[PDB]
């Protein structure tokens, strides 16, 4: 949705820390919005990607694709601009009928929340986990 | 991690409940559990799939997925079996490295948890609202 | 302008009826900024968009725009789903030069307003019956 | 829509600026119709215009189209004789299908002068910023 | 950045102040913000605008631009009507790596400050006196 | 223009540095002046550069180009002479009118210092931020 800045909080492990999320401007030929962690090198910036668009005349469906991108960096080693390693993402789409009310979308939405919150998957993915 | 009965809820769009994901059902030549309310109607019910991968050599990297299924069922006149209609979909990846801490993963899961809950995506879906 | 839930009201027939139009986003690619009615049905959305781009692209005008839909629907007997039958379109114009005046913009706005009042173009739409 | 003398009102920023118009009769080789102003001189006049197209051979709707017009003239450099300088202008167009709902065609007319009045218009022509 | 009325001090040969340029909005399609001191007749008028671009094919570099609109009007000199006659502009572009610090992209930014505020470019932009 | 030592003081993101600038002088290839900072190679690399076009004839048009570049020296173990990475630079030009004053001309090169200091492009410079 719209861009400003974005607060991210109670998230990481114990659930207590903040990110701050800077916006960048919208790419027109893709519809892509970004914002990311609002620091100083963007080698380095988490960002989190925004997409949304409305049903097209060939298959309809309102859809989105929400990314995170998780990159890290390590003693440089040796280098004055240190080497990326990115360590993680989640790529989330959403598809919904022309015909689709709020609460079937509110729902898949905060089911994926309510979901990851899940034990279930807390420990499947702080852990890579199947689960058994 | 572990298959236990899901009770999700406290979040629709009304601040309702949406239950219950009974994770049987697992398939054992993917190694997929399964979430759902389909014991009690296959063909016309809420599901979450949810898998887990582990590297091998044609990847060297680990994966989470987790895939949403809300379809709505409507019987339409001269019928005395409901069908879905309308439908609603969410479908989640997230990619790891072999050297991704549980500390990193539970930022990225933890921040989409923010996400989900932040105006930027309760206003995407809801409000149907692209970046502006 | 800024999109905001919008509410028009005194309208209709009997110009006593209202119409919530909410924040769709713009559309990136041109810059059009898009309302559309409040009830959560996308496939029969009313619509209401903006342009407002001054003379450099095309070196001239640029000509304000107003596109309006409101896409009449109707649900066949038996359909779990309504549809549209008919449509009603407006595409509302007004010029603008770069050394033109806002007193003078308004005039025309607000010309059209009164117009949009006055009896002829109530026939003129209503019955579809020009002026004669 | 017979024609006859407008007399319009509420026209300009502060709504405090009236217009009258008198009828010129219609134009038959394309069906117009016309309102004058009292002025002498043809490129000085404020003018209105009506059209209403219909369903024929190579056209599905009636289009309802009101041409305003609103010349802006001066005696520049001492001149004897004023001239334009700027069109203020505006065309504004509207289709029906003909099995449309009259109550539709009251809800477009009516819905345009309730967004003539409202920020999301007002400020498109008079004076807005891009979109947004 | 965040768009805010931006008032500044310090303008021209004696320091003159205030000029305040209000945000009058960001255009969708390339991220251009536009500031303005009235906007009622555009061509007259006084603007600043800014857009921050993304690394893309074609260049890996992130970019700030900025540009300034003075054009210089004549009164209505017996012309009855105002218009640009002369003018002045700048068009400001910086160009930053995924590596640059903050306290990097700052040197440029305030260095730049520095040398505006120098006699070297007093005299270079002021008299227009060459390069010795 | 005329060439002397240049410093400029509380500079950087802090507003803390100091940086001496020794004029070498003008290029005649091109008429454009040059001062490097005040060091070793490496470090005189980081030059600020202006050229001074008066009007063309075959354009009129004056220009006035002022060039920035940071390069960031670094020396890998087992080296001796640093690398440079181009991290931060800028390109700015002021134009145009032949017939323009010296206080049309100051107002816009203290406008953009006056910019340059004021917090939309502390922020869009020294963190990349957009017009949000």
């Amino acid at each position: 949705a719209k861009l400003e800045t974005v607060t991210l909080g109670n998230i990481g492990k114990d659930g207590k820390q903040t990110l701050v999320l800077n916006p960048r401007g919208v790419n027109p030929t893709n519809g892509v919005a970004s914002l990311s962690q609002a620091g100083a090198v963007p080698a380095l910036e988490k960002r989190v990607t925004v997409s949304v668009s409305q049903p097209s005349r060939n298959r309809k469906n309102y859809k989105v694709q929400v990314k995170i991108q998780n990159p890290t960096a390590c003693t440089a080693n040796g280098s004055c601009d240190p080497s990326v390693t990115r360590q993680a993402y989640a790529d989330v789409t959403f598809s919904f009928t022309q015909y689709s009310t709020d609460e079937e979308r509110a729902f898949v939405r905060t089911e994926l929340a309510a979901l990851l919150a899940s034990p279930l998957l807390i420990d499947a993915i702080d852990q890579l986990n199947p689960a058994y």
